[PDB]
């Protein structure tokens, strides 16, 4: 597989027919449908960059995941920074904390779409550019942190 | 101005605060806040790659632009391609008539923001990779082409 673009990421949204989603992503060409989600991968190495789609029972689009389309641009991420961010705290207090240019915007859901109650927003804000660097995880619902997790950051 | 990216762009969301997409988009070094809109420079050139921000009434985000931030990858627009359209068509319609590679995401907006219908979603559709190309342009609302346009495509 093949051709999946940080373009093409931009042009999916929230709503669109899992057909729609797919012929947009690149068809077979870039991805693979496994059912639980659409995988579309950039180029031919399946451990490179790459998007996930997911879809409600009408088959339209809830969620979207990226990996290595938008990388963090700074990856610096440590304890320290981590230590500073605490359950329930909203996202301006967590930008506050923790500087965007380490974390990548690793997922959106709309879970209820066409309502936009319940959105879940993710970050990796990884330690360093390594592939499998150790980084820290981060979840907001409806904009207040309800995870945070780190696996061997130093 | 200097340094908006297509990663802070993919950072910015619907519903965030005129605060949060300020700080994301990169404030003063990158960022012009313009009342009616933000503005945010890649580079010094106020016509150069940009990204556009729009606030409702509670001043969260309820419309994206962008341009030259996710060129089209491969413009070919052409006039025969564009009497291919017709004002009523489907998204699905209108990708079997216009290679998604010849358009522009140019424009995303949620104006009954936390509703999610009466989207209006907009697509440049240049003839040749210039800026300001001869182009079409296009508007869908809720999915359905509701304008359509060109001048001086060959």
């Amino acid at each position: 597989y093949t051709g999946f673009t940080p373009e093409r990421y931009n042009k999916i949204q929230f709503g669109m027919d899992r057909t729609l989603v797919w012929q947009l992503a690149g068809a077979d060409q870039s991805c693979s449908d496994q059912v639980e989600r659409i995988i579309c991968y950039n180029n031919p190495d399946h451990y490179g960059p790459q998007g996930h789609f997911f879809f409600n029972a009408a088959d339209k689009l809830i969620h979207k995941r990226q990996m290595e389309l938008f990388p963090a641009p700074k990856p610096t991420m440590r304890l320290a920074t981590y230590n500073k961010t605490q359950t329930g705290m909203t996202e301006a207090q967590f930008w506050a904390a923790v500087p965007s240019d380490t974390c990548s915007a690793l997922a959106e859901q709309y879970p209820n779409w066409p309502a936009t109650n319940g959105n879940l927003r993710e970050y990796v804000c990884p330690s360093k550019a390594e592939r499998f660097a150790p980084s820290a995880y981060f979840t907001f619902t409806d904009g207040k942190l309800t995870s945070r997790s780190q696996s061997q950051l130093p």
